[PDB]
């Protein structure tokens, strides 16, 4: 008789259990038993206590994370965790000897270390501190400082700056050990002329003057960071002479203009692959660099370059694909568009231009997961032609026809969204099942692909959910101009298709987005349907991903058009399904969704009663360069300034008179700047439109403070309930 | 059958006519006939066109203001007006010869001039440009640069910095010509170590990166600006040698610590009076400085110092009073507290300590308006014991008993709030009547005080107002602990004391405030009562002015206490009048009112349903030093840190759960910093209270943009209507 209330979502009353493990060897992994770390065996499921809780009672500090050295002799300890941006943070580090069972108290890793990583084998150590790189050959010995040029907010050695972190690497780190730990490949970023975004930080009430944050941040068309790439030989590091770092220069075609280092991948011990991208993100080059013994330098033969380019839009889904090399390093696999525009696996041969495709069809390969000498293991959405499903497939390297599905039939009813975790030589794999049923976690041996045991089945959650009226989940498609376009609906408990429901359209709709999937979730929508009887829906229209280029490249150079209209058209289709009170239709989104939400409410379609935009982009000139220019080119008279000018929400301010509007922005948002919503709010005030604002002091782009998270969703629920006349 | 709507207020449908004039001689003034400037005669009411409109058709620029040189030979023209803060601005200037009828095109006054003023007689000219002072002896000759030290945001010569402008002088200028124009007294402000307030400015949508504003601004207890004072002799300015500026140093008792220059007044050609104030604003000294012919220097005899100090709080209403000297400069008059704590006129004698009072009683002299050799003319609120009335009184200098009221009886029904404008030798005076009836403007001759003619009677407005259902206005008092405490009520049309009305408490309630007066007004309240039938009320409680020190010094060192409780108690009194729906009582205020509004809503009294705080101070440590410390002393363990800590709105965040709350702040407010509302909004989010926010992009402290002014009042009306359940 009870429903999924707001407080159930805001308090995690029903918690989804994960099974988070990490492979140590090829048959041994680790797990956290609330307080204990064990070494589980991949053969038997027997575990012995690897690390007890009372091991670091005496430490004094709270331990954020840990890290085992590859040989299993040392453990790196992380504490005083201070977050920066999406991936970046700062921590104090301690090394603990596992065999001697004691803290290394000499030559300790400094406070405020930006990044640390063990070498792939043994126990070498590379850390970045004040933007410079240091290498430790032994945990208790001095560290050789490899770089000297590192300067705050200007020169980044072995770590990324803002825009590379967010948009290019999805990591703070910019270091790459060679396979056996001999070479340390690193990148360097010059931000000298990159402009600063500035904003207040009001901080604790005890701070009398607001602080001002200043981040090097290239908005669309402004001066970008510049990048150099280096490889240093750690084995011949000297106490007496500074370590010499060999530079691999960008190729001819990339130097002629602004460019990006967008991918670094080691092939073998003496082989490394670089992928450069042009600022105009439709032309990329892949250099393959070998080590010359006599020279001591790296040489990339021109005849080994490979061009990944695209006539119909940007290259890659968000960045070009990474390569997966055979062991001998004379051959690799990656995911490119085929001639009909669908992303599949091409078998490349080191020395030739033409590659041959190993998979094909009207569906896309999502990722390459591991390759052995016998098999290539990949995930795709081929199963039942469902773009929103994920399944694991193995392909035989001796016969491209022999392709087995390893996950499709395991549990076809409860399980359709899979992800994988292979052991250190791909002997075993963990399968995470994400929906539509409750998450399921299993372990298998890839020799015969048979199941071994259930790691987590969420039966503890299952039992509790029977006591609650849960909403149901409809994934389906519709036909627009002869193409399938998928949508999902979170349908209220005891759903009655003859009754008339209020509908909340939940929008993201960015380039290569996908809001219609088979993933079980417990979010606000769950509550909205369950307690408030509102049908929340999502619809992947033009420019959404995993369906080929034709659909994804549709919005090329035309952001804020087709995908906006497609959202309006989606609601129009939903109200023509006849179970929708077309007088009470609302739209809401975050980030890009925030934007679409605003462009739709400002469209004048008349379809939408009200809507909420959280942290919206308002015009593209205000957003970071790499993301924007990827889809928009440059805001110049010679490029695309016209459609930059022509696609802002400020320009649509008049039509907002027709709707009710809640705009929310975190004041300390470094990603989508407060500036964006401030420029919207102004435009509306100017043309006399009334709306609702909520700023969030010192909240950033996630508004994910413990307390702000609660408050923002409470605030929105009140807004939505009232706009739908629900008491 | 029609009422005063919202659009009548937001569009000025019913406009109050002023009569704005400026005396040129002792019997000739100027007026603006929409497009024309005339010279009206004070004897006959005959006017000849002084300046035609088509005189500056050819100018090309729009002319913001004008200014006549005292002799009537030159007119100064103001254009390209760019506003800075409350009084400060920046303009291009042109001088036009009135007799030759042409623009002076040589040695023109520079663009971005910060301030200009004619010398009291003749046609000398002093201007401030890039923080340095320049003097022009003739409109077409080079200017002598008096100062060389002026530096942006640091050194201010002859103009004020932020805090002096806002809190001390109420002017941008810091120049004072001597009576006949020989000496130019100026002030200098050092801001070297004054900290900066920083904030974004989002500007036009065409600005890609928000700008950051940086103003030297001393918050409570921080480092203040320092000040020096100079007198330069303009008659002996040289082309060849730099002009020498004689410094008058602050007295011994002022130098021992932090202090202010708070008043500069010339007594005679060779006599000047300075009033210094301690940072602890209860001790002030007045130095009187005389010119030494042989020296060429200024000497202020110690035996001519006068101390104005206060045992029970701060000295003066907002600053110490200014002196009004007899012609010979051996005697002056000013407004100080008498021994029973009410402000009256003391007759000071240059060479002695003790002054004798010329007026007395339980009421207060408001201002001294002009003195002749025969009469002192002042405004007070004595009439009918009404603190909220203003009337003109003349007092005989030969007999302190003979005091005539010049305005009381003129029109006792329509007119109770008077202000005055005397001619250049006090031969004639203009009376502005401000209420309770329609504003009335009359002219009189002070020789026999008889009326001469009606200048403006607003009959044009009167005619229109008969067609509209107007609200009525009740001024009255109540008795709390044996003291009278006044309140006013804007009562809805056709008011029915047996019916039950919704009440909006309109609060300011700052030190020396007065919201209960006899002034006719057309504001939001008019509409609220007229169209929405809401009783809006105001109540001057403890800490309010014009009633003696006992009432005003009540909140000394105790801001955010008595005056807050007294607002709650006021509502409690109003609901005990029985025409009030005590289920629908709301509070709202701006600035200090914003604060009290928020302190009341956070009180937990239960009396108030909802309320709106616009640009509120949230804790006193965040507000400028001179204002704060005046009432609060220093936020230090040895002074008053405890009550700084104990009187914040953030600390009352929990109780806001009981009320509904709209917080509004302009993001580019340099006065009450956004920081303040941002710290409130945080406090609430943290304790889980829901509220409403509205930020105002680039709006400052007045939120007085044409468009924002409309938008904010619309938004608030919606909030108030809905909180009162009015459709
Ligand atoms: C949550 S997001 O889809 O909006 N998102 C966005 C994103 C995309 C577009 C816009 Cl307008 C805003 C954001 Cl936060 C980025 C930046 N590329 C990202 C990176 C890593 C993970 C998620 C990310
Ligand atoms: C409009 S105000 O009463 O709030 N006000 C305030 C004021 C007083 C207190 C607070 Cl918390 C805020 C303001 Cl704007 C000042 C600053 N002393 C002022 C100067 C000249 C004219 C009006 C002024």
């Amino acid at each position: 008789r009870k429903t999924y209330t707001l407080t159930d979502y805001l308090k995690n009353t029903y918690r989804l259990k994960l099974y988070s493990l990490r492979w140590i060897s090829d048959h041994e992994y680790l797990y956290k038993q609330e307080n204990n770390i064990l070494v589980f065996n991949a053969e038997y499921g027997n575990s012995s206590v690897f690390l007890e809780n009372s091991t670091f009672d005496e430490f004094g500090h709270s331990i954020n994370d840990y890290s085992i050295s590859p040989d299993g002799q040392f453990i790196l300890l992380e504490y005083n965790y201070v977050k920066q941006w999406r991936h970046s943070y700062t921590a104090s580090y301690d090394i603990y000897d596992l065999n001697k069972r004691q803290l290394i108290t000499e030559e300790r890793i400094p406070n405020n270390t930006q990044w640390v990583t063990w070498s792939p084998v043994g126990h070498k150590l590379a850390y970045v501190w004040n933007n410079d790189i240091y290498v430790k050959i032994e945990p208790n010995l001095p560290s050789y400082r490899i770089t000297w040029t590192g300067k705050e907010d200007i020169i980044y050695n072995g770590i990324t700056d803002w825009v590379y972190e967010e948009e290019v690497f999805s990591a703070y780190s910019a270091l790459w050990w060679s396979p056996n730990g001999t070479f340390l490949a690193y990148a360097q970023f010059n931000d000298t002329e990159v402009p600063l975004i500035e904003y207040s930080f009001y901080s604790d009430e005890s701070l009398q003057y607001p602080k001002t944050v200043r981040v090097p941040y290239p908005k669309a068309g402004a001066v970008n960071p510049t990048v150099k790439f280096f490889v240093v030989n750690t084995d011949s590091l000297s106490s007496v002479t500074n370590a010499t770092s060999i530079q691999i220069t960008a190729p001819a075609s990339m130097l002629i203009g602004d460019h990006y280092l967008c991918d670094v991948t080691w092939a073998t011990q003496e082989r490394i692959s670089l992928q450069w991208l042009r600022r105009i993100q439709n032309y990329s080059v892949m250099d393959i660099c070998d080590y010359d013994e006599s020279s001591g330098r790296w040489n990339c033969l021109v005849a080994r370059q490979h061009i990944e380019m695209s006539t119909t839009g940007w290259v890659g889904r968000f960045r070009p694909s990474e390569p997966h090399f055979t062991l001998d390093g004379n051959s690799f696999y990656k995911i490119i568009s085929n001639e009909e525009g669908y992303r599949h696996i091409c078998y490349f041969q080191i020395d030739k231009k033409d590659c041959t495709f190993i998979t094909k069809g009207t569906w896309e390969v999502i990722g390459i997961e591991a390759l052995t000498s016998d098999y290539l293991y990949y995930i795709s959405n081929e199963y039942k032609g469902m773009p929103g499903g994920r399944n694991l497939y193995k392909i035989q390297l001796s016969d491209y026809t022999k392709v087995t599905c390893l996950s499709c039939e395991l549990n076809p009813e409860r399980c359709q969204y899979y992800s994988v975790s292979f052991s250190k030589e791909a002997k075993y794999y963990q399968l995470r099942c994400s929906g539509p049923g409750l998450p399921l976690y299993t372990l298998h041996s890839s020799v015969n692909d048979k199941g071994l045991r259930v790691l987590e089945d969420n039966s503890a959650l299952d039992k509790m959910l029977q006591n609650v009226q849960m909403p149901s989940k409809k994934l389906d498609f519709i036909i627009l101009n002869e193409t399938k376009f998928w949508y999902q609906m979170i349908l209220p408990p005891h759903f009655d298709k003859s009754k008339k429901y209020p509908l909340l359209l939940d929008v993201y709709a960015g380039p290569c987005s996908q809001k219609a999937d088979t993933v079980f979730r417990l979010n606000w929508a769950t509550y909205l349907a369950s307690t408030e009887n509102i049908i929340v829906a999502s619809f992947d229209g033009r420019g959404s991903g995993y369906q080929g280029d034709k659909i994804m490249h549709a919005i090329n150079r035309r952001l804020g058009t087709f995908e906006v209209e497609d959202q309006i058209e989606a609601a129009r289709q939903f109200s023509k399904m006849g179970f929708v009170d077309n007088k009470r239709i609302a739209i809401w989104g975050w980030s890009y969704g925030g934007y679409v939400t605003s462009m739709v409410l400002g469209s004048g379609s008349g379809v939408f009663k009200c809507g909420i935009a959280v942290a919206p982009v308002s015009r593209w000139e205000y957003y970071d360069s790499v993301y924007t220019e990827r889809y928009m080119g440059l805001p110049t008279p010679e490029d695309n300034l016209d459609h930059y000018r022509n696609s802002t929400v400020m320009s649509r301010a008049e039509n907002f008179k027709q709707v009710e509007y809640l705009l929310i922005h975190g004041t300390a948002d470094d990603n989508v700047h407060f500036q964006q919503s401030a420029q919207i709010s102004k435009a509306l005030v100017d043309v006399g439109v009334d709306f609702q604002a909520m700023w969030y002091t010192d909240e950033d782009h996630g508004i994910a403070s413990s307390t702000a998270h609660q408050h923002i969703y409470t605030h929105m629920s009140h807004f939505i309930k009232q706009c739908f006349s629900l008491p």
